[PDB]
């Protein structure tokens, strides 16, 4: 306990999260070749396809209104039961996510097979500011064991705790052998691996909550 200076005595949590069908309702596959995914790439013609990763994103305010054509405004008066709302966070998850992304002391990986111009369109479709984007750490290199490996050799600080989350159990199963052949076990992993609409976003807010004073 000896130390000649004071250090910051807080807790530390990293998650590594999936994005489509964990974050949101709809796997990857069913989000990513709809009409109107398809319609936020540059060069987009109805019924046909382009690849979906690496065909440049239209500009962020156009995505925006595309979601807001789709959807409507993400105001209070938002219809939460309308059709492929599933595309969409919950909002159990949108309170998560606000809850983590103003926590310093918690990091935010979304690892995907997804890019981050989409992801980052979702997020602020549904009210997130580009402060709280930017706390978001996204690795989509498309092999999530390198991805979470080499991410948590980066010098951060050591987690107490380390969240899994993904729908799917091959991917899933890759970040859990990176993260235990990075020294965590059992009781430092809060690992879950769910059917998409499954995870208990709201019960994951109250653990991390329950962490910081
Ligand atoms: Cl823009
Ligand atoms: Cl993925
Ligand atoms: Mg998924």
């Amino acid at each position: 306990g000896r130390q000649n200076l004071y250090f910051q005595g807080m807790p530390k949590v990293i998650i590594f999260t999936d994005f489509d069908g964990t974050v949101t309702g709809k796997s990857g596959n069913e989000t990513v070749f709809t009409e109107f995914y398809q319609s936020l790439l540059q060069g987009y013609k109805k019924d046909v396809e382009q690849d979906y990763k690496n065909t440049p994103m239209k500009d962020p305010i156009e995505a925006q209104a595309l979601f807001e054509a789709k959807y409507g405004k993400y105001n209070e008066n938002f219809d939460h039961d309308q059709q492929d709302v599933d595309f969409l966070m919950s909002p159990e998850a949108v309170a998560f996510f606000h809850e983590v992304l103003k926590n310093d002391d918690v990091t935010v990986n979304i690892v995907t097979k997804n890019r981050a111009e989409y992801i980052k369109a979702v997020f602020k479709y549904q009210g997130f500011s580009d402060e709280e984007i930017s706390k978001l750490t996204i690795l989509e290199s498309g092999y999530k064991f390198n991805d979470v490996n080499s991410r948590l050799n980066h010098p951060t600080e050591r987690a107490n705790r380390v969240y899994i989350l993904d729908d799917s159990p091959t991917d899933y199963a890759e970040m859990l052998r990176a993260v235990k052949g990075k020294g965590y076990n059992e009781e430092e992993i809060r690992g879950y691996r769910k059917n998409p609409g499954e995870f208990e976003w709201s019960q994951y807010l109250e653990d991390v909550r329950e962490m910081f004073p």
